[PDB]
């Protein structure tokens, strides 16, 4: 399963490195052929980043789940960029996960996917 990912510091980046599964990291010209999941992480008040919003206006036809990271300091905003995303696509939220994941975030994700694929 293809994972798709966007990190501005490094968390989400370091997390899609532990998961040891296919993943590309996103950008203005990819196009995407195959199912995939998106991890993003959120930022401002509960948002999806702006690279991540313009991915997916062009590339959500193949988009099966969605994952996010965040802080469990944000509340009701934990995680809430994979809420917009779910809600919007009509996909299931595979995760969330704090920062750079524990070593259970990332086993979950994994048999999630399995569950989703
Ligand atoms: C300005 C600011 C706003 C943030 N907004 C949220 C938020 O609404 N909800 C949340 O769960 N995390 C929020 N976060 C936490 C980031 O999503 C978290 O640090 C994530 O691991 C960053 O991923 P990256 O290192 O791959 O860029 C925020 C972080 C910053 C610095
Ligand atoms: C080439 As990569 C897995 O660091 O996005
Ligand atoms: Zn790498
Ligand atoms: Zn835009
Ligand atoms: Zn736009
Ligand atoms: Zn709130």
């Amino acid at each position: 399963m293809l994972v798709a990912y966007d990190s501005m510091t490094g968390n989400v980046k370091r997390f899609i490195h532990k998961l040891n599964m296919p993943a590309v990291q996103i950008d203005e010209d990819l196009v995407i052929d195959e199912d995939f999941i998106l991890i993003t992480y959120t930022t401002g008040f509960g948002n999806v980043p702006e690279r991540v919003l313009d991915f997916l206006e062009r590339n959500n036809e193949k988009l099966k789940g969605v994952s996010a990271s965040g802080n469990r300091n944000w509340g009701d905003m934990f995680g809430a960029s994979a809420d917009k995303i779910s809600t919007k696509y009509e996909v299931p939220i595979v995760s969330k996960f704090e920062l750079s994941g524990t070593n259970n975030d990332v086993e979950y994700f994994k048999e999630r996917v399995r569950e989703i694929a």
